[PDB]
Formats: structure tokens, C-alpha cells, sequence
């Protein structure tokens, strides 16, 4: 919340637990399935229907997790991706997840990123982005991706950030439709 | 911290955020923002600062600076800190919430693609920049892939855009940062 000497975004209990419990999820769908559990927990904790987590790309070690905390956190920048990337950087002691000596990091996200989070992914040093719900799915429940540049996926790829989309899309869409209805 | 994202502010930036201040003219607002750039460079930060003001009264709401490298946080651009600190102070994620004064972000340089999106989501209704994108790309910063006519994109959303305000002073500070950012000791820095 508001502090004179910091920007401070608190985490709800499920998300503190996510960021402190040891967890290694080797398979891509295992990583996304866990991210989807975080989506449902986040909704129960008064946040938006979006979650993300940074994993070591090869082992599947969970480094950090984030969810949308925009309304309860009074912070429009508190998208899942921003929280996950920033909490991973804090844990690993560097702004640059591609720094020498760090293993390759991947951001596994419940939905394709908005233009803000597209920029955050570029600056973060992650080497891979894996998304479930597509941009059109997000827009079709009333969330705005904003004016991304033309060929934003190619923009990531040109910078050495691989992009995969549609992973457990149907499961992510079940949670999004449930949210929208409620 | 195990239970929060926590971006500490250096003492000068705490001082900036604590003291009531009213700056009416655009040049007055930007002059203050550029003071924060110089203080930030002296505190190991990047040569960037920004502040949210009440657009029509000049009251300072919050200030932010680039704390990316010392704060170990690639999202800790000046604009993200200023907008987020203003939201925390005003107790809302939306700086255009009903009842709030129209807010303006005054920033030392044109925003990168991340901060461009943050400006859209923030609720500010005016963006005022000093250094141009080409100025910052010339000292090795990257603005990243913004959409074509990003300025027009802001304007269409009812966010006015002004750029080049006190550009010469902002350029002088960028060149200063560039001359002092290396490893060989230079006592003049
Ligand atoms: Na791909
Ligand atoms: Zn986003
Ligand atoms: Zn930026």
C-alpha cells in the first residue's frame, strides 16, 4: 500500500505461498496448469483473471509468480507479468534475467500480454514467453491489450524471446468465461 | 521481500514525494523533473525522472526516477514509479476516477513502449516530455518497438502530448550521464 519511502505492492496469501513454496514443474502444460490455478485463486482474492510465473526454462524450477492486483493494489501497472518478472529479478538479485551466470528464464502467462507487459517482457531478460489465452480471447471479455506494434510476436522473436501461444488455451478460456459471467 | 514487490526510493526521492510543491508553468514543472534527473544520476540511477502533477493547479502528486539497475527491477522506469506512487497516494488505480483532478505526467524523455502502455492504463490526461526518442537512443538507451504514431494513439485516447520541453537541458544531462557511466575513476564525476 502507500508508503513514504517505497512503491510497495503487497501479495495475497496464496501468492506469498506461491513465491515461497519449492516447486519444480518440468512439462510446459504442468507450468501452465499451475499458472491457471493462480488465476482462480486470484479471482477469489479480488483480483483480475490473470496470472503469470517465471520458471527456469529447462528444469521448470519456479522462480516467482504474479497475478493481476490492479484494483486491490491501487496500481494500474500491477499486471501479472510485471509482478512475476519483478519478483523474479528481486529473488535473483538482478534487473536482467539474461545476466551471465543466470539460467535461461521463461515467463508462462495465462493470456497474451498487453502493450505495457510486452515492453516489460522485452526489458526483463526472459528468453521465452508461453501464453494460454489469445489476445482476441482477452478482448472478447472486455480487457484491452492496447495498441501493440504491428507483429508484436515477431518483435519479441527478433530480440531472442521465443513465443508460444495457445497452451491450455481452452482451460484458460473456461476460467475467463466463468469470470466474465460472474 | 517474501510478501511484496518493494521498490525502495532514495532519500532525495522520498524528500521530493514528501514536500508540498506547486509549479504552474510547463517549464517550472519540467525544471523540477530535470533536477530529479541530476539527483538520480548521483544516486546510481539512470538519467530519467518523471512526476505526476495536477494538470490544472500545478500541485505535485508524486515523483519517480529510473531505479532499474540499483533497484534490480527492469520495470522500475521513472514513469512507472511516478504513476504508481501517485495512484498509491490518491488510493486508486485510475487517476481519472470520478472526483479526481485531471493528472499530467511530466517526464524527462519520451516513454519507451512499456511506459507508453502504462501511461494509457494510468488515467493521466496529459503527457509532457523533454528529450526526444532520438536523443535517448543516441546515448544507447532503447525505446523499444512502440506502435506507429504512438503520439497520435495517446491523443486519440484523450491524452494530450507535448514534447521537446526544456529539451536542451535534458540533452545536457543525458550527455553528462554518458560521460560518467564508465568504470575508470574520474573524480570530476
Ligand atoms: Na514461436
Ligand atoms: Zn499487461
Ligand atoms: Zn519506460
Amino acid at each position: 500500500g502507500h508508503m513514504n519511502d517505497a512503491l510497495h505492492i503487497g501479495l495475497p496469501p496464496f501468492l506469498v505461498q506461491a513465491n515461497n513454496e519449492p516447486r519444480v514443474l518440468a512439462a510446459p502444460e504442468a507450468r501452465m496448469g499451475y499458472v491457471l490455478e493462480l488465476v482462480r485463486a486470484n479471482i477469489a482474492a479480488d483480483g483480475g483473471p490473470f496470472a503469470a510465473a517465471v520458471f527456469e526454462r529447462d528444469s521448470g524450477l519456479l522462480i516467482a509468480a504474479g497475478t493481476n492486483r490492479v484494483v486491490p493494489g491501487r496500481c494500474s501497472a500491477a499486471h501479472a507479468e510485471i509482478l512475476a518478472l519483478s519478483l523474479a529479478q528481486a529473488k535473483l538479485d538482478t534487473h536482467d534475467l539474461s545476466a551471465d551466470g543466470l539460467p535461461a528464464c521463461e515467463l508462462v502467462t495465462s493470456a497474451e500480454p498487453c502493450v505495457m507487459c510486452f515492453g516489460a517482457v522485452i526489458w526483463s531478460g526472459v528468453r521465452s514467453l508461453v501464453c494460454a489465452a489469445r489476445s482476441d480471447d482477452v478482448e472478447a471479455i472486455g480487457f484491452d491489450e492496447g495498441p501493440r506494434p504491428e507483429n508484436w510476436m515477431g518483435g519479441l522473436e527478433a530480440r531472442g524471446i521465443t513465443v508460444t501461444t495457445g497452451l491450455l488455451r481452452d482451460a484458460a478460456c473456461a476460467l475467463l468465461r466463468e469470470y466474465n459471467a460472474c
